[PDB]
């Protein structure tokens, strides 16, 4: 068995930092993991690979001829902890649909046998500012059973979490895509943990972990590493280990209850975030 | 003559707050302005209209029958300073293309004569996390000659500015869409102004204004107002007036020079943002 998980959230919220650190913690526990980058920024694997980024399936297919000319063994790259990594890529700005590469990539990985019996987890790192095209495909086509949304007390981050939740609801009549939890990536604001716990309760899920804001992240990433690899003794490394443990142990996977903008604003006013 | 301008940038960066406050300052100077909301969040006009939000063209067309059944006089709403306001709307998450409503809305406004001779400015407030579909339409179809990008010293905000710039370059062989400037919406970080000035120089544009982070914005928005209306004496009101003056006077409209991720990272390292 393998658990197929997707990490969604608005741009810049911390999806790739959280995913790569979570996955490094899973590998440190002995889990076999693959990360599939589903964001055109295409830097979702660089901290596992010690790299600038990773060449994308779209780029590699263009050089080979067609995507079918690619060999899976040439595409997947392994880094820290044996974690396997791939990037979808996407068309250049202004050309096409920004999510088109996600569809090509996931289909290629499935056709070519990337989902090997020995994997314990797959994590898709997915752009979440719009829920359409290839960015909706992991939900629409039942590719990621467990969605975890990275968010914060920022209104826009909570709005994105609600929109992703609406996407999960839309496709709930078939497949098994569910909301597994919210991950609060802290902005160092008062009562932010309580705010995200309250949002999670309204949606029917949970806040699986509160990730502190810690500059060790910047120090590790300047060196192209997860915190897990850069400083295994860091307080923040233990935070990512706690998140990983709770993901492993999580059994709550729900069809969420999206909320109104009125409810979102009331959450913000209640926890005094806008008055901090 | 009227100047057609678009405000792009990543989600949550400050597009709608900056646009509505800039436009309120323009109205306070005597300019006639229309705001066209081109973000599915559909709250781009609420501070002009003193409102929760505004019903969208997509919603109104659905109730009327077709978009052609709508009357422009029923759709446009005027608020503070006589500023005229409309929202495009968009399909629900997981359904269709998130930008489809932008195309319908702009075409409707053009067909129905919204671009009246007496307007001095039109501002499109456009989602910028992806540059495709209806979000690319103001660039691809030559609707906004002057693009202003709201950004900050955040890596993701600068990446978005670069992607929007790539979109402008892609369509430069026809039409007249140009980059007019970067607006830095401050994160209260050291040397952020210098960083955005340097990014602008690399792109070939300018940093037209540095907007400070000021909690008066939250106090005004809780009351559904621009700072311009809520407290005309506020320091931040004068900031938006300075931005408005410089937009009025701006003559630099360029085909930008997009940069590499290497150059973006070097800008970040140089100005010590990641080490603050
Ligand atoms: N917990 C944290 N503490 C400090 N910095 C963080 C943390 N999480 C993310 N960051 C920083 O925030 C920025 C954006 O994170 P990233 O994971 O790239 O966002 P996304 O993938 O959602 O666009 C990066 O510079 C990253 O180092
Ligand atoms: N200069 C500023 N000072 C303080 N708060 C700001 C400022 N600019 C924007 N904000 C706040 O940031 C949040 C996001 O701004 P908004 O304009 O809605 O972003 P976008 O339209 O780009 O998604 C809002 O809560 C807004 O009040
Ligand atoms: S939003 Fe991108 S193409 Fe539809
Ligand atoms: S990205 Fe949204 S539909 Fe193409
Ligand atoms: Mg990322
Ligand atoms: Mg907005």
């Amino acid at each position: 068995a393998m658990r197929q998980c997707a990490i969604y959230g608005k741009g810049g919220i911390g999806k790739s930092t959280t995913t790569q650190n979570l996955v490094a913690a899973l590998a440190e526990m002995g889990k076999k993991v693959m990360i599939v980058g589903c964001d055109p920024k295409a830097d979702s694997t660089r901290l596992i690979l010690h790299s600038k980024a990773q060449n994308t399936i779209m780029e590699m297919a263009a050089e080979a001829g067609t995507v079918e000319d690619l060999e899976l063994e040439d595409v997947l790259k392994a880094g820290y902890g044996g974690v396997k990594c791939v990037e979808s890529g996407g068309p250049e700005p202004g050309v096409g649909c920004a999510g088109r590469g996600v569809i090509t990539a996931i289909n290629f990985l499935e056709e070519e046998g990337a989902y090997e019996d020995d994997l314990d987890f797959v994590f898709y790192d997915v752009l979440g500012d719009v829920v359409c095209g290839g960015f909706a495909m992991p939900i629409r086509e039942n590719k990621a059973q467990e969605i975890y949304i990275v968010c914060s007390g920022e209104m826009m981050a909570m709005y994105a979490a609600n929109n992703i939740s609406k996407g999960i609801v839309k496709y709930a009549n078939s497949g098994s895509v569910r909301l597994g939890g919210l991950i609060c990536n802290s902005r160092n604001t008062d009562r932010e943990d309580e705010l995200i716990i309250a949002l999670a309760n309204k949606l029917g899920t949970q806040m699986i972990h509160f990730v502190p804001r810690d500059n060790v992240v910047q120090r590790a990433e300047i060196r192209r590493m997860t915190v897990i690899e850069y400083d295994p003794k860091a307080k923040q490394a233990d935070e990512y280990r706690a998140l990983a443990r709770k993901v492993v142990d999580n059994k709550l996977l729900v069809i969420p209850n999206p909320i109104t903008m009125d409810e979102l604003e009331e959450l913000l006013m209640e926890f005094g975030i806008m008055e901090v």
